[PDB]
């Protein structure tokens, strides 16, 4: 209404100055159950809000899609109903074999392999989070008791073969990508994701504070698949460390 | 069961070849109501596909999400599935002062100005569109009456400041029209294998009715068949 | 005279608005020679022109040279002569191994391996051919009884590096296109040339149409060598497409 | 002996795994200074070199000389040696307007405008700094109660034509200040598994006191033993 | 018969070791007239070449066409059937107020703004001349008295709009001239084990006599046997 | 005094118009003593400046300490104190089997895998040596009886993973240079160091003469190692030619 895509007026966000953005709108309504007074705003296209409140002060949570360009805009239009501080939350792969299912991941920088970020800052600007919202990530995640890695993250403008992905209808990679992925492990990337470099480069040349936690579900480089009941438990806790880290940012 | 994302198996598609591909779940709907034997197959993010049939053969239509990232998960999650040609349709403005509202643009290539299509091809490679597909959305839009232009269009990751929303370079070099999705689709269907084809209708111009569009894809996708 | 290389004035061309553009000047006869009333122009350099008539409107037909700047050339003055639409014949090899000697090609468009597009557009903006030259030459070849393939076209600065080609005096190709011959077979080009990229961008960008259609004289991912007949009736039958292709043109 | 340029062994290390890298040899006897048992070890070049000891612990401090490619040959040497974590200290300029001489700046990550990160890793990688050693430079600086900023650096090759010396880029996208090394310092530990921090004390601000940075990287050092 | 392009055979060369590659065919026979027993070998498209006699050596003159895609045709098909060293004369303008019409150019090394230099080496590569080829076109030019200026040439794959014909970062940057060949010409033989040089005759100068280059080349050729 | 790093007056120069410029301090006396009254001029950080007299005419030598942008520093300020020629002498190790230790080498031009260069011309502009100063180091060598090459050298910002080093600490090297150093041999690159891209570059842009010239004292390509004496002996040579080119450009 006062945007062009979320559907939603600067009062609907009743003063909320911190928004927690989730990629997929299915978790939104479990996220705000997490904090007082749960109530949903909106729903249109994969951009679903729902707004609610810690401590007295009023929050939102709005997922943004996936890929640059969908978050690109949820970004955009949060910061123009007042959004100052986004922290993301998603659960992920690790790309390292010491890195264990389970494990919590929280994101200093992003290596940019996407094509949005280009438009906020030249490709020499660095994707780099927020220190004080990295801070309350890693230490909501030590309250918790998580075992925690942290460390860079490299975002991809495609699912399959921007992380080296061979198990695909064509089965090749295009030379810019092949040996990628043993490259991104030698130089310490934890994990690949598609969202962070657009949310980390925009935040940071634009003088809004941005940070990511994610919870691992799946590890390609060990042989052992993930548990049914453990993929769940990783999701909640990613939650309870984003709604706790959100608390100190206040 | 069978793809990471979109929540289908092959046997979900009945024998489909083909694939319409709009960005939005109710576009979708829309496509499929056009031919027989709808059915809703799947909701999962931003891909809602559903199933339909034409001149007794399946054909599918699956929604990609906002740009070529969502765009290039779709594409190839249904490639797995056996899909081998693919026709998109959109909505858009024009660039240029004689294409008027209510005409129909069919994109021959498009203008590599987003990310995703580098995963694909390096830039010097065409985001060419099939010229069967391409053939065949022609032929379409005159079956209907619509009047037609052909040419290029420009493919960016920003929906304002990649279309200029407070340069002139693609309007002097003939340049139709603006969007988010095709130079990933035309990319990545040219440099594997796929057949694809781009058909917008024109919904504003800067220099101066979406259901036409809609039929023109279906009855293309009869063509193909 | 009119122009600085090509040695014409605009009435030498009595009105004629569509060009049919070989490479070597030993072919304008032989093309020209298919139409009405074929008089010799001028010879200029590589530039040997014609000109001929075609169900009462003139014709021109005007050799380019090798590569993209010559091409430019030969080019920008026929436009500045009232040119404006141009139909490329060439003869050439291909990289696919069912395509077979005696096969037409025509192309769609092209990849840029070269410099003087460049000078006409960004790499961004596709070396894309206009959609009535191209359905006129598929139509023609069709008409014909032609085996053709409908497709892209890699356009290479180079014969050899550029080209993949390793038996060279040095025997060496520079990174950047060291598995550039594999690369290209993987993704469904048909075939190398040398002028395409500048023809196909040039025309694209500044309102004019062009299309190309080129005879398949040999294939060096076949060991079976091309036969004498057969290379010649090849580039007969590719003259044949470009006047019929023409025709619908004009 | 032991390494091409450093002129230094192993043995001389004393076990140390970590080092303070400024620029000059001056730097070098004045930080070395507040430590315990100061020994000048070797100077060969631009790489002037002291141990000393913290807490009981070893831990070496070296000249960069200038720009990051002497920056690069000391950090290698000094990790084929067995030093896993560096922090720089620098002096700079400010380029924004609410930043005070006498303030100090922890650089999360750089700007890469040099040519040397260029050899550790290709352009999309971020110059970013490592968590532990950047708060313990925010910690240290809080408690000699500095003021203290927290952000991005602009890290290039040139002191003059890149720094404005007779494009507001960087100031618009919250840029801090600009200096030379920690691009290549930055880039060369994070995608090589050592841990690097970076601070810096303001002398100059063309919109509007060295000691302390000095401590403060001392200080650092010591909580990350 | 041995070639592709030229029509040339090893044996046609009677033992050439040095090739004199201006762009056209009227320059050829010009350039053949001045040496001894010269003898028309072959044309084909833009590769007109004779044999002529030099000290009783034998030499080759072959016309290279517009560009490098063709000068890069001729220089690997000559080196192909022996041709180790490769001279180029041209006659172009100068961009440079003290340089005047009837004043010789010797290239030590051209800016490298053609497409097809990069086939044979990255952007970081120098088109540089041989010192012996360079040594000798300068001897050459002082032999008959030649008023002669060394330096850096610009070379471009347009005539017209890489010229300025309806930016002065070259002139300010003491560029001497522009033409098309000689980054081509220069980086594929320095690249390869291959001599090259580059001599022109200025014809124009916007601020402000061929047959001396012609001889120049000639004489330097006689220097290299 | 006059500039801000070399802390050096125009008049101490004493209208010396032609500088020796190595990259250690260490060697700046005993270059000067090879000529007639040598005088300590200043130093400061990496920069030693020497004054003397050749022929009559006064002499600069001053160091330029390691990498592009130390010597960009150095450059710039004697260029401001009038110094128009500049000639490097250094000590290096071949990338060539066939030059071996104690032979001379002169550059022509530079690969420019640097950063500081491009601050002065675009990648486009070749890192080329002036004319007359590559003549006088060519005459100076073979005066002397020096095994003599004169071709182009590798200029790197680094000295490990430009070089393509692999014992290093990690033992890895980016994309972009593995495999770089058979490239460079195969294009007959002589040499690598990691000055003259940004030395040649910013001369030959500005209208300032320079040149190059080094003593070979180690060949990474050959099982030999270089005996101690030689590479004294190596080093006194290439001081002998650099002083001997510099007479002939007075």
């Amino acid at each position: 209404s006062d945007v062009f895509h979320l559907g939603l007026t600067k009062n609907d966000l009743q003063g909320a100055q911190l928004a927690i953005v989730p990629g997929d709108p299915e978790r939104v309504e479990k996220i705000a159950a997490l904090m007082d007074k749960p109530v949903k705003l909106a729903s249109h296209r994969e951009f679903t809000s729902w707004r609610a409140e810690l401590d007295g002060k009023a929050v939102i949570v709005c997922s943004t899609g996936i890929g640059g360009p969908s978050t690109s805009i949820a970004v955009e239009e949060l910061a123009q109903l007042g959004i100052r501080t986004f922290l993301r939350i998603g659960t992920t792969g690790a790309i390292q074999p010491h890195i264990n299912v389970g494990d919590v991941l929280v994101t200093t920088a992003s290596v940019r392999l996407d094509g949005a970020s280009l438009h906020f800052a030249p490709m020499e600007f660095p994707a780099v989070a927020d220190f004080a919202c990295t801070t309350a990530l890693v230490e909501a995640a030590k309250s918790i008791g998580a075992t925690t890695h942290v460390g860079v993250t490299a975002s991809s403008d495609t699912f399959y073969p921007g992380q080296e992905r061979y198990d695909t209808y064509s089965g090749r990679v295009v030379r810019r990508f092949k040996g990628s992925m043993e490259e991104w492990q030698a130089m310490g990337v934890m994990n690949y994701e598609m969202e962070s470099a657009t949310l980390l480069t925009m935040c940071a040349s634009q003088g809004l504070r941005a940070g990511m936690v994610a919870g691992v579900i799946v590890n390609r480089t060990q042989q052992e698949i993930p548990n049914a009941e453990t993929m769940k438990q990783t999701e909640s806790h990613a939650v309870k460390i984003v709604v706790e880290a959100a608390r100190r940012l206040l």
